[PDB]
C-alpha cells in the first residue's frame, strides 16, 4: 500500500493570505491561510492511476458529490472518494474523480470573484507532509 502524507496548496484570488485545503470536523471543505494539521492530507494508493485522500486531523475521508462539492466523510466511497492523477508539463499536479469525471475544487457554486473565463479545475501542489 503505496502512501505519502503531504499539505495541499492551491493558488487564488488575492485575500489575507495563500490558500491551503482545509476539512472540518464538520464535514466542510475550505481554504486556509494559517495552514495547519487539518489541512495535512494523507493520499493513499489504491489502484494504479487511482488513489484515497485521508484527513489526518479529521480523520475523514474527503470524497466529492455528483454535483461536484467537496465534503468530508466518515466512511469510504470509490465511486466518489476515488481521484485520479493527473501532471502537468509545467510540473503542476490535479485531481479529478475517476468514478464520474467530476473535477476537484474548493466549495463555491458560482458566487465568489472569479477571473472572466473559467479555466476549469484548479492547480494543486502537493507539500511534504
Amino acid at each position: 500500500g503505496q502512501v505519502r502524507q503531504r499539505y495541499l496548496y492551491t493558488s487564488g484570488p488575492h485575500g489575507l493570505s495563500s490558500c491551503h485545503l482545509e476539512i472540518r470536523e464538520d464535514g466542510t471543505v475550505g481554504c486556509a491561510a494559517d495552514q495547519s494539521p487539518e489541512s495535512l492530507l494523507q493520499l493513499k494508493a489504491l489502484k494504479p492511476g487511482v488513489i484515497q485522500i485521508l484527513g489526518v486531523k479529521t480523520s475523514r475521508f474527503l470524497c466529492q458529490r455528483p454535483d461536484g462539492a467537496l465534503y468530508g466523510s466518515l466512511h469510504f466511497d470509490p465511486e466518489a472518494c476515488s481521484f485520479r492523477e493527473l501532471l502537468l508539463e509545467d510540473g503542476y499536479n490535479v485531481y479529478q474523480s475517476e468514478a464520474h469525471g467530476l473535477p476537484l475544487h474548493l466549495p463555491g457554486n458560482k458566487s465568489p470573484h472569479r477571473d472572466p473565463a473559467p479555466r476549469g479545475p484548479a492547480r494543486f501542489l502537493p507539500l511534504p507532509g
